[PDB]
């Protein structure tokens, strides 16, 4: 009784052939998408047969072993409940909901500091998920681009505690939020920038990246780790925003200056160039989509989900997920671990990175932000979230009053 | 046929009648102790029978039935495996490992600017576990009574959390770690206390508990919540300790005037009051193993993991364990967080209140401490034992390298 | 059959009965003794046996079986020749050359040092052999009573380490032998003694035992201690020795003064007590026979081995041995630790207390002492027993040249 | 009947022929590799019958014989569970446990000393095995080839003494630590080195070895004799290293030149020279796997564990381990040998050389460096081998507490 045979009674219903369309649209339920990576074999043996049986269209228990097969153990599961979210019908309603509900908050200021924030509307608002098994939902404007910028920190930094590992990481950055009136403040007391989450945290970590070859293909370098995270899904880049982030950086030029001066960097470090390749990481695109999966490779310890491919060390996404707790919300920081208790890194373009470990990734889009930098619907949407869903860090499995739990059912 | 003779053929082994001895040897290697609350129906039952055949002291089935039917429900979870550490006796061995590895750890001075510390033993050093379903274990000087100290601050925030609610008591105190620097200040720039974690806010906490009666029933009213956190196991007073304390409290008497003067007090409070009640509340002792259970019922959502009564709201529990992992242990909070990633509280009795939200909580004890105040040997454990499980909270359930993970049977 | 006829038929050579005398003779040439302890229950029943006709005295099988039941396993790993030294005989012969040219060694000189050994006999020489497996023989002076002086150190350090552990003993002194230049000072540079094994170490020990009780108290727990150790031969103290200790004690007094003064003390020493303490100590009594059996105590894993008890933990033992190693034979400890590879301690009575680990325990003694302080004879002998066997320490036991194994067979 | 049926039988399981992969499989698993030296004669009539016969590719008893003839003694002792350590696999098993552990340790610093020893990164760690009767496992960085540096001190003078004699070496180089630890000095009071372990005890070794011809010749004879030790697996040299070293010491000119005015060399020792091949004898380089044979051979009396050739005196090879003992691992000599108790020596790459006498080699290898110069690493996996198993020179072999001892099975 094979795996396919006995997957194929479950859609069968009780009948001798199975449409091809109720077999998609029951796929497709699971909130797995058609067009994932590991299912490939399997769409473009559905793909094929169209063609070569126009006399249709629907699978035998041979025709539908045929097609499947290749992707077996993914598709049961699938099928058979077994996803980190069982329904994911019901919670992307929910997720609709709070989509809403946050579309509703129109303030905050879009971002006017170079040309090409200001030009964003400040009416757009995209919320995107992607799980640890890979089930997706959007809502909103989900594939407009926009820069990454400080969502990047961590990514960043993620990158070089898998090649260099944390001690070595963290002989030049600390590990702690500075403390919301230590802002202005490069460096804690033993001359290292307090965490990599804030700018001259981050220019630092930026230094620490494949010392040694040209910014051309360290950029090359940090773009196919991008890549991989985000199950390569779309990971631009915006010059115009590089050119007006570096014509107009004069602060973290002078934090540049001062971890030299400080003898922050590696020896051999160039640190205007490693200036420069820091405006660039800031001027790397991504939609809420892509952005939504690379979220869920940090959820996920490391595996991306929709390829299946280790990208990032467990100590790695460790390390980078304990900081965006502490570190990535700026100075609400720490109002959002107390009443959220997610791992997050917000951005200037009005992203929110977001991360529910061993469930999903997200990443929230609004352009307009709060007196802290945060986008408005970004942060009031975070807290629906863990409102309405035992997702708080310190939230319990078992015991969460009138709290909704995804990961179960009845 | 039924969950009484299902569970009886168990432990039987085809053989006709099972020995008590064999039934209770059985149990205890599920983790549970014999003397659990939730299993006292059942023990009454046996010291019965084994009054009643002297004869015997063998247990038919229908005799079997007879003892266990009362609490078949949480025998047939711990037979079954179904506990949260299905194979707890592999995973107390490793606490063993755990344990005598941190007993080597010699080093660190006892606290003595009071004497009812100073005259604690360097060696004494014990480690007590409770699971979220209550099984126990321990191994050292679990049952030797030693103050609370500072280890009592989140038990009497979740207290006030608990009966006020969160936004009430953060009118009075903050919610964020002042970090590591700064680490003087009383205040932050809303004039609140930082956390609760911190003596000042501790203070603060202290006087939002049991508002209107006087202090010898608030002492009460928190010894008997306490009681119900412990499961009714060891919480007593030392008055030695107490002395010491408010004999020797310039700086508490310090920050109570300047919180007094910078009105942080509830309307109608006597500070002078405050800092006795306080200082009492500093010297509330406990052993390890009862300690572990306070620790317990933080790890179960606020259920008392021994007793199965809700001792705190999920709300108070989720605060406390917030603050826990972010202002916990002093100026080594942020370390603690980031390589721990544990919520975790000391005392400069060298108590340290450790919890493994949804798994387990653990009190570890040993007097001398390190140059931050936090016990040596506990800190050295408490690293150890998330280099081993995969319990740091930023671990990945599913991806978490060569760590073990006791929660599952592999 | 069973193991006691097995053992008749053995004993028996196919004649149908066993004379008394002849089982006796067979049982002496396994090297164990009749009154060894773990042989009592037989040796009683031999008795009873003896008294039941006024000759006799024959054994048939049932009778062999009742004196022997109660101790078959250790009677017949004794005739099946399981001994760690199996052809014991052929050894005693061995050491019986080793002590006769040992016996030309007539250099050196008594202590004069003190009123009571300027009057023991430079003629007096005994070699006393127990193995781990109780096997004894014994040449020369060996009843003879004589003070252990140093070759108590390493007891009396071993039953703190037992009592106390490693951790604690060693945060008053420490673990290394220190210069052969420096072995005048007293204190190493954490200002700990060096070790247990100079007389600054030893009394810095001797304050570690049984604190809290008076010295009358304290020295009976050492006498009763050393009883186990010895399997409850001889043990006693010279008053003559002790006086002559306590008066020419002026190097001791400045010892312990300095220590006191460097704070080298459990809080609440009376030093000059310890001092007092310590010169009896040193003024305890052995014989060659029952030192040695103190010595296989060490040599058998604190198992006393002519009686079967757990007498020390592994760790005394173990740390106990270590130091002895290096520690052990003054400024002649780096040079026997390379020539004779064993841990031993000497005395200035002239007794040196030997360890073969896992195989025996020896007292060697003969008053006249080198110009380092050993016994010549016991020195010499020491050097002959590892060229001729291959004892030492890093001597291979599958290769080892024409060296002799007393381990194994033909 | 003949050995080589009797093992037949045992892996025949019951059948009438053995699949040849099945006998591989078995072999392994004993630990042997199928590349042993001494298997050779072997894996060629395997390899031979596998051309010579497409079919099977299936064993006749007969066809087993022919084969397993040659090497049948070998076969015999490993398939009968009669090695050192019967059941490697269980073995096997607890050193990876022991490796990941000591992997979670990154402190320490590469030795920066004239940086090209800093071109290979701190994240290097591999341990390699190799137990008296050729069993090899080994984990992580094994393969990578590193320099002996210090821990080829122990070889050297195992060589020196093995051509010499343990009376000629020691006129010019004492037996002894140099005590607490001034190794400010260079020389004891006799005017000679303190031991073999310092470098100037071996600069003095080097300038005993092969007197009489120039440099090379005496290098190739070291390395061949290197090669012998280490069963012909990999002994290099690092010009590099050399050359570095050559320019880089100052320290070791000033020991050369105080040594020939103190006239410690043998007559006729060109100093300087001496000096050069010194410097190269440091740079000779191994690989963890490699290196393990040699420590084994040091482990077993001098005998190859994988070519059963006898390369160096049990004299030499006793020596060498005696002082490896006390001064090995440079200041933690003292502490290493009270702790562990086995024979080990540090090196400035990273390597920690270690014997467990009668039972294996080993090599660790980590590059970072403690305060004291030694692999951070390998020496919290020394410490952690010692407190899992028995191994400690003074640990008892029969009475060993909660230590596993691999030399047994039940
Ligand atoms: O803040 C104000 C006034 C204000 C108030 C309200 C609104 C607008 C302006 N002015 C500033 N001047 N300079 C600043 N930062 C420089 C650059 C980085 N830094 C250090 N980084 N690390 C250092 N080393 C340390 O140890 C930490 C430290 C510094 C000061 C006090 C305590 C600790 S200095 C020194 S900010
Ligand atoms: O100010 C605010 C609001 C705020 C917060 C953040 C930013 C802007 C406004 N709240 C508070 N002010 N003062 C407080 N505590 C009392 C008074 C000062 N103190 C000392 N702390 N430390 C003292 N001694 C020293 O700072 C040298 C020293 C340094 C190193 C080693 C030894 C001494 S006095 C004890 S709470």
């Amino acid at each position: 009784p094979s795996l396919e045979d006995l997957l194929f009674y479950t859609i069968a219903e009780g009948q001798e052939k199975i449409p091809v369309h109720k077999f998609i649209t029951a796929l497709k339920s699971t909130g797995l998408r058609t067009s994932d990576p590991r299912l490939k074999e399997c769409m473009d043996m559905l793909r094929l047969t169209l063609q070569t049986t126009s006399d249709g269209v629907m699978l035998d228990k041979d025709l539908f072993k045929k097609c499947v097969q290749s992707n077996i153990v993914l598709l049961t599961q699938a099928f058979r409940r077994k996803f980190v979210i069982p329904d994911f019908m019901s919670f992307t309603s929910h997720i609709d909901e709070l989509y809403e509900s946050a579309k509703k908050q129109s303030g905050g200021k879009v971002a006017d500091y170079i040309p090409q924030l200001a030009k964003f509307s400040p009416d757009l608002w995209g919320v995107s998920v992607c799980t640890v098994d890979g089930q997706r939902h959007s809502t909103g404007d989900t594939k407009v681009p926009f820069c990454l910028q400080s969502c990047v920190k961590p990514l960043k930094y993620a990158i070089a505690v898998n090649d260099l590992g944390t001690e070595y990481v963290h002989r030049y950055v600390g590990k702690e939020p500075s403390g919301l009136r230590f802002n202005k403040l490069f460096l804690n007391e033993d001359d290292k920038p307090h965490n990599p989450m804030v700018n001259a945290g981050a220019i630092v970590v930026t230094s620490l990246i494949k010392q040694g070859v040209n910014n051309a293909e360290k950029f090359d370098y940090v773009m196919q780790f991008l890549n991989k995270m985000a199950g390569n899904e779309y990971v631009g880049f915006s010059n115009a925003t590089f050119q007006s982030e570096r014509e107009s950086g004069d602060r973290n030029f002078a934090i540049g200056y001062y971890l030299k001066e400080k003898k922050c960097f590696p020896e051999g470090t160039d640190m205007v160039g490693i200036l420069d390749f820091y405006f660039q990481l800031c001027s790397i695109e991504v939609t809420c989509e892509s952005a939504s999966v690379m979220a869920a490779t940090l959820a996920n310890g490391g595996f991306c989900p929709i390829t299946g491919e280790r990208v990032l060390s467990p100590e790695a996404v460790r390390n980078t997920l304990s900081l965006m707790h502490s570190c990535g919300m700026y100075d609400f920081s720490g109002q959002f671990a107390f009443h959220v208790g997610l791992p997050a890194k917000s951005g200037v373009a009005g992203g929110i990175l977001l991360v529910v470990p061993n469930v999903m990734g997200m990443m929230c889009w609004s352009p307009p932000l709060d007196k802290m930098g945060n986008s408005v619907k970004g942060i009031h949407f975070c807290h629906d979230l863990v409102s309405l869903c035992n997702f708080h860090n310190y939230d319990n499995l078992r015991h969460f009053a009138k709290k909704l739990d995804p990961r179960r059912e009845g």
